[PDB]
């Protein structure tokens, strides 16, 4: 079943531009993943204004983050609109999305004339690739109302997509899972991530939770808002 794909040339070049742009600010990857989740949440919310059964698969609209230090994984899950198999292949593997080409051009000039590019990335919502600053592997599990649950996975040298054998566990939404580099083990620490989630979510119109503990050990979603 597992079908392999090569990234489109432009995306390879875009990945490199993005990476070298935030290379001294690796922490910004989290802000972009949260921003992406926010976008996905706004889409499903707008769709709910028309489609009455829009939220059936998952009546909540949240962003939930969890550190799995023991597995060296960081997970960013949203109950947003999700992506069908085709959207996983197209949105992550190519520049087809309308204004992505515009970003490639502006981001290239800006970077040339010493202008800030940090805002461009957030502006055109192409911050997903900054995950490769702290991850050796990025896995995107997604469930869209019009398709079954799939998994996209990449080490940046190519990518695969397979139907998720685990069935439909998300309900609706997306999970970005990062297999962190050694140099980034820090992002496995609750205190660190929790701090980042707050410094980058105070402007999100959706509730943002981090799976934290007290310590007898109590585990539950802590609202960072
Ligand atoms: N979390 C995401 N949810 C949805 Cl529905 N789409 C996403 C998400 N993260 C990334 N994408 C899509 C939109 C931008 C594109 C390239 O980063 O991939």
């Amino acid at each position: 079943k597992s079908e392999k794909f090569a990234f489109q040339a432009e995306v390879n070049r875009m990945m490199k531009l993005i990476i070298n742009s935030l290379y001294k600010n690796k922490e910004i990857f989290l802000r972009e993943l949260i921003s992406n989740a926010s976008d996905a949440l706004d889409k499903i919310r707008l769709i709910s204004l028309t489609d009455e059964n829009a939220l059936a698969g998952n009546e909540e609209l949240t962003v939930k983050i969890k550190c799995d230090k023991e597995k060296n994984l960081l997970h960013v899950t949203d109950t947003g609109v999700g992506m069908t198999r085709e959207e996983l292949v197209k949105n992550l593997g190519t520049i087809a999305k309308s204004g992505t080409s515009e970003f490639l051009n502006k981001m290239t000039e800006a970077q040339e004339d010493g202008q800030s590019t940090s805002e461009l990335i957030g502006q055109f919502g192409v911050g997903f690739y900054s995950a490769f600053l702290v991850a050796d592997k990025v896995i995107v599990t997604s469930k869209h109302n019009n398709d079954t649950q799939h998994i996209w996975e990449s080490d940046s040298n190519e990518f695969s997509v397979i139907a998720d054998p685990r069935g439909n566990t998300l309900g609706r939404g997306t999970t970005i899972t990062l297999v962190l580099k050694e140099e980034a083990s820090d992002y496995l620490e609750l205190d660190t991530i929790k701090n980042l989630v707050k410094k980058y979510s105070q402007f999100i119109n959706f509730p943002i939770y981090v799976w934290s503990s007290k310590t007898k050990t109590v585990w539950d979603w802590e609202l960072m808002n």
